[PDB]
């Protein structure tokens, strides 16, 4: 649901995906990063070395001040600014205009990125995690309350098939995937929180208490680049990934996500890097499904062929970031408290292996896999 939004995303590797928006009357055009890992809609509203444009409130006939300040601290970066409401629309989007909350960003630190082409962020997760508090209605919530747009969006993030993709607001576009959608419950409405019931690398169960995979949570987050795994899980995965690829040897800064590794163009040894299967809780009792990630997703290319290890240690739970979401079509079915995965039409290539969404699997005591 529908052709107008196909290919409405762009970006640079490791700097997120953005969609074109306009705010104010007359309309001012900004590129906005699409972030299911937070819930604030915020935009450059003042000069910055890295911004090529920004939101000019005084130039907008429709702007209203909320006379209240705001700040948001992300994993690394943070911004603060001023709350208002203005009229907002997505040009390659549904055909509508909403009055939404906007944080006019006045100061920032390590937020905007030099390469960038985006001037703001669209937090698509739920009011619970919004700043300054849950009474600040998120953008998707206002678009739903104010229009007829169904309460569902879908993200097809593609990986260089200078990245691109689609954000279908309001529905599912059957032209963007193959095979069946498989759905996992949204465990609680705050982040897009899910439960991982099993983990296998090259078909070997990690054999951990399934609570460790969700410790203290597992989320789907398009605003975080890497797959981020709890310490105990990170250690076990890097252990098997090391051993699968031991034929060759790598700097330590490589496994820590720091320094790139290189091979002669067209000779990257993909076969020595294992596939990772994440099993998600399903819709029916004792039933789950798996997504399989290929090394082409977790060895993210940096500009010979050169890559960073795109899995990292977490102390805040599992993060399924952009590299996991790439080559899947991921449906955020808020209306039904579920997230659907299918093989995307921009799926990642290997000459001998494929990324897959497969089910059904039987898995006992999936309830026990949730932390607390
Ligand atoms: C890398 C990163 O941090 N990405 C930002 C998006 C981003 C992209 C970018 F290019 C630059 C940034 F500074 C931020 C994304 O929201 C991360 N989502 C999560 C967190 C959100 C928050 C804020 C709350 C929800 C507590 C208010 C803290 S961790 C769950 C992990």
């Amino acid at each position: 649901s529908f052709v107008e939004m196909v290919d409405n995303l762009r970006g640079k590797s490791g700097q997120g995906y953005y969609v074109e928006m306009t705010v104010g009357s007359p309309p001012q055009t900004l590129n906005i990063l699409v972030d299911t890992g937070s819930s604030n809609f915020a935009v450059g509203a003042a000069p910055h070395p890295f911004l090529h444009r920004y939101y000019q409130r005084q130039l907008s006939s429709t702007y209203r001040d909320l006379r209240k300040g705001v700040y948001v601290p992300y994993t690394q970066g943070k911004w603060e600014g001023e709350l208002g409401t203005d009229l907002v629309s997505i040009p390659h989007g549904p055909n509508v205009t909403v009055r939404a909350n906007i944080a006019a960003i006045t100061e920032s630190d390590k937020f905007f990125i030099n390469g960038s082409n985006w001037e703001g962020i669209l937090g698509l997760a739920y009011a619970e995690i919004a700043r300054p508090d849950d009474s600040l209605e998120p953008f998707f919530d206002s678009l739903v309350k104010q229009t007829h747009v169904p309460n569902l969006f879908s993200l097809q993030l593609c990986g260089a098939g200078s990245v691109g993709g689609s954000m279908i607001i309001g529905g599912i576009d059957h032209s963007l995937y193959t095979g069946s959608l498989w759905y996992t419950p949204i465990r609680r409405e705050w982040y897009y929180e899910v439960i991982i019931v099993r983990v296998e690398i090259n078909g070997q169960d990690l054999k951990m208490d399934c609570k460790e995979y969700n410790y203290d949570k597992s989320i789907v987050d398009s605003g975080t680049t890497n797959l981020r795994l709890p310490k105990k899980v990170f250690e076990a995965a890097v252990k098997s990934i090391k051993a699968a690829s031991s034929t060759e040897k790598f700097p330590d800064g490589f496994w820590l996500g720091e320094q790139l590794v290189c091979w002669q163009a067209g000779t990257t040894p993909w076969n020595i890097f294992p596939v990772i299967s994440l099993y998600l809780m399903g819709e029916v009792t004792n039933q789950s499904f798996r997504i399989t990630i290929l090394p082409q997703q977790y060895l993210r290319p940096v500009e010979d062929d050169c890559y960073k290890f795109a899995i990292s240690q977490s102390s805040t739970g599992t993060v399924m970031g952009a590299v996991i979401m790439e080559g899947f079509y991921v449906v955020f079915d808020r209306a039904r408290k579920r997230i659907g995965f299918a093989v995307s039409a921009c799926h990642v290539h290997d000459e001998f292996r494929t990324a897959a969404v497969e089910g059904p699997f039987v898995t006992l005591d999936m309830e026990d896999c949730g932390y607390n």
